[PDB]
């Protein structure tokens, strides 16, 4: 599991569920281009969006769709979405977990990369 | 003063100075626009970005270069930069600070609208 996002919920204490994303890959024209998405489990986590193979050097973004959970919740939220945008980099085997802490106005986002 | 960007440093302890941010907002066509540019001051704060007659609704993104900020300290950070996307002035204008929190690789944001 090359890559692997996490969401939490800062307001209920929880994995924050059912949370859809997005990952682009930044194209040689400066556009973003989809790569993978899908949809965090009942453990606020989303495995499986890609393979070693194609998990290449690049420009990555994941569009977390915060907006829509907290709409979901009954709750007024401040920003659009969740961005978080990196570069990958072949410095020995590496995994990735990106990490997002969820309120209303405010998110804290980490990466976890281990071998 | 109506869009308000301050950026701490979480390893030092201190105001985040000389970061260039570039703010855009969403055409009607649905491509980003430029809107505003600049960068902190010793503060940590860029004032004067926009004023209440050209801060009309819409949706606008704040793109923090936390990339340059660490590279120039000798860090090699995680993010290309700190995105912040939101809906402005839906209700109304409203006074809109931005805040971000540094660390090479995570960063926390909010924002404090006030009426
Ligand atoms: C110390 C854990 C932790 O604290 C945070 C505080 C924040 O503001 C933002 C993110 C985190 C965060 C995580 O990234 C996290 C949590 C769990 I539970 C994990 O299994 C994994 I992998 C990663
Ligand atoms: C970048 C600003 C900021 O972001 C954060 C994120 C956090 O998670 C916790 C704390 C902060 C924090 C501040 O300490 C802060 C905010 C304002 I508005 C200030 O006027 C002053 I002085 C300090």
């Amino acid at each position: 599991c090359p890559l692997m996002v996490k969401v939490l919920d800062a307001v209920r204490g929880s994995p924050a569920i059912n949370v859809a994303m997005h990952v682009f890959r930044k194209a040689a024209d400066d556009t973003w281009e989809p790569f993978a998405s899908g949809k965090t489990s009942e453990s606020g986590e989303l495995h499986g969006l890609t393979t070693e193979e194609e998990f290449v050097e690049g420009i990555y973004k994941v569009e977390i769709d915060t907006k829509s959970y907290w709409k979901a919740l009954g709750i007024s939220p401040f920003h659009e979405h969740a961005e978080v945008v990196f570069t990958a980099n072949d410095s020995g085997p590496r995994r990735y977990t990106i990490a997002a802490l969820l309120s209303p106005y405010s998110y804290s986002t980490t990466a976890v990369v281990t071998n």
